């Protein structure tokens, strides 16, 4: 159905992020508000 966590689309790339230094930037994550399995 979904799984344990979902990600955040709402995050971005910080305002200050070194793309040079660390490459790809991911997003946090979101605790499930329905998590089911």
């Amino acid at each position: 159905g979904k799984p344990e966590h979902i990600p955040d689309p709402d995050a971005k790339k910080p305002e200050d992020w070194d793309e040079e230094m660390d490459g790809e930037w991911e997003p946090p994550v979101i605790q499930n508000p329905e998590y089911k399995g």
